[PDB]
């Protein structure tokens, strides 16, 4: 069920502090991760947990979070995703978030080592999940290890947003 990741992309960061998903909900901590899809050893190792948790728990059919960046998202927009796989992990407790100095890990709470767009090596685990009658394989967020670089990834409002009311 395990995953340490290379080096992936981070964006909709709440790791510091835990946010609501939807208004009512229970808040949470939380992040994207943005795999290129170069990376064979990362996604085979998602595969494989994947593989694993749906073992210990119809497969063709599994509903799995692990997404296809150009598949869902427009990559002239989000140019973030082209390229790349994504997927949202959770957390209920607070995952520790590091970084390397003198080569030593020391937890940062940084907003300027700690923002999405950093680039970043997390470490997940991937568990089914059954919510009303909601079913499939899932991944939770552990730690953090950020890199300390990447260009921040900014909200951008869509028209439907800016438009919407007149």
């Amino acid at each position: 069920t395990k995953v340490i990741t290379n080096q992936v992309r981070l964006s909709f960061v709440h790791v510091l502090e835990p946010h609501a998903m939807e208004e009512g909900q229970e808040k949470k901590y939380s992040c994207m991760l943005i795999i290129p899809k170069d990376d064979k050893e990362t996604l085979k190792a998602m595969k494989e947990a994947i593989k694993t948790a749906y073992e210990g728990a119809k497969f063709e059919r599994l509903k799995t979070t692990l997404r296809d960046g150009d598949e869902e998202m427009d990559t002239e927009e989000r140019p973030e995703f082209e390229n790349a796989m994504f997927i949202n992990v959770s957390s209920k407790t607070k995952p520790q978030v590091v970084k390397r100095e003198d080569g030593v890990l020391v937890k940062t709470d940084d907003p300027d080592e700690v923002y999405s767009g950093v680039y970043a090596i997390a470490s997940i685990n991937f568990y089914a999940y059954s919510t009303a009658g909601n079913k499939g394989v899932t991944a939770g967020l552990n730690n953090i290890l950020t890199l300390c670089k990447g260009d921040f990834l900014g909200g951008r409002a869509n028209a439907e947003s800016d438009f919407g009311d007149l």
